[PDB]
Order: structure tokens, then C-alpha cells, then sequence
């Protein structure tokens, strides 16, 4: 409305292409966290 298209297009793609491999790529490191 005023600040997300000022980073709606970064995320998106970048979600698309990532999440799936995240989380499931992330607990790993919640363990040394």
C-alpha cells in the first residue's frame, strides 16, 4: 500500500525459488542456535 511493493517484488521470487528448501533446511541451524 506504501512499503510493500517497496519490497514485494524482491520477496516473491525469492520465496518461490526458497521456502521449500527452508525449514526443512533451517532446523539444522535452530540446533547450534
Amino acid at each position: 500500500d506504501l512499503s510493500x511493493h517497496l519490497l514485494r517484488k524482491l520477496i516473491e521470487i525469492e520465496k518461490q525459488e526458497k521456502e521449500k528448501q527452508q525449514a526443512e533446511n533451517n532446523k539444522l541451524l535452530l540446533d547450534l542456535i
